[PDB]
């Protein structure tokens, strides 16, 4: 009789996941969608979210835990918790100690989505698609300028990527690293960037309006799938460059003021079933954090090194650390200057 309120990212669930859950349990689910961590973090901090389950990034959940906005998950009501990958739990544990608040849902990387034919036409057959040189080196970006360049509107991810590319600590705590070399490189690349956006690059890659983009893996693969299913001749690929890339973990969490927690636990345990979350990965092209589900996901997604990256690629991935207010202020203030001109 009661209702379950879920707040998740867009295109972050299979089309029939909710319907199958309702038929199994008899619980009516109302499903709303967001497209930014700052939007979710806004509703979480501004007051009551009105939801029973939310899906923030692990790095943002750590900041939200300091405000007490979430309720610790009763593991006794999640028996299928064992299906989760223990190594991914340890990575999320850096933001959520002992995994008390967050259930890992999906994870991917921040890399380069690009049009294969357009990039090879501009930079040759030997285009450095395996390196951040493709998009972070000015001479490459100046020639790709004509076919469209877009960056994420995510200063924390872009600065960490630039710092790692420049040989610095990706989570550097020195403000001069952000205002100095990181900003200098970004200003050299700025005149060649068409726009800064965290979702528009998907359709623009699919229809061919842009040729290269900093984007999240599953978003680029969804853009690639829309181009193939549209039969428009657009070939979109994704690359985790050799210099390393930022990894993120999207997690389910329960706000402290959630109304129907019992129904929420039923939905979390439903997502912990290997067949349920494997079917989601088949449709959203994101690697799930369920170790038992990995053999169940389709080969077209499982064997993609841009979705389930191999061990030698995972060893070069880094994660975001939460910065103090001085670095967050410096990093955000410098990002505003870059976007202007
Ligand atoms: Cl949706
Ligand atoms: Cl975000
Ligand atoms: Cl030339
Ligand atoms: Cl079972």
């Amino acid at each position: 009789q009661k209702t379950l309120h879920i707040y998740n990212w867009s295109d972050y669930i299979a089309p029939d996941t909710v319907a199958n859950f309702e038929k199994e349990t008899g619980i009516k689910v109302v499903y709303d969608v967001f497209d930014s961590n700052e939007v979710l973090e806004g509703k979480l901090m501004a007051g009551s979210t009105g939801f029973d389950l939310v899906v923030p990034s692990a790095s943002f959940l750590e900041r939200q835990l300091t405000a007490g906005v979430f309720q610790p998950l009763d593991k006794s009501k999640l028996p299928e918790w064992k299906n989760l990958d223990p190594e991914l739990l340890k990575l999320v544990a850096k933001h959520d100690p002992d995994n008390k608040f967050a259930m890992p849902y999906m994870w991917a990387t921040t890399g380069i989505g690009y049009n294969v034919d357009k990039v090879k036409a501009v930079l040759g057959e030997n285009a450095p698609v395996d390196s951040w040189d493709l998009i972070l080196k000015p001479e490459n970006l100046e020639k790709l300028k004509s076919c469209g360049v877009s960056f994420l509107d995510a200063p924390e991810e872009v600065f960490a990527t630039v710092l790692n590319y420049l040989g610095k600590d990706p989570n550097s705590t020195k403000a001069d690293d952000y205002t100095g070399p990181a900003t200098d490189l970004l200003l050299k690349l700025r005149p060649n960037i068409r726009y800064f956006h965290s979702s528009q690059y998907i359709n623009d890659l699919a229809n061919g309006d842009i040729c290269v983009a900093i984007g999240w893996a599953g978003d680029v693969w969804q853009a690639s799938n829309r181009a193939k299913e549209a039969k428009n001749g657009v070939n979109v690929s994704f690359s985790i460059p050799k210099e390393g890339a930022m990894a993120f973990f999207d997690v389910f969490a329960m706000p402290a003021d959630a109304k129907n927690k019992d129904e929420a636990y039923q939905f979390l345990n439903y997502l912990l079933r290997p067949d349920v979350v494997a079917h989601i990965s088949d449709h959203v092209f994101y690697a799930n954090a369920n170790k038992a589900a990995t053999p169940l996901v389709s080969a077209e997604v499982r064997e993609n090194p841009g979705i389930y990256p191999p061990a030698d690629v995972r060893a070069k991935l880094f994660t975001l650390k939460v910065q103090d207010p001085k670095i967050d202020r410096v990093r955000t203030r410098a990002w505003t200057k870059v976007k202007s001109g």
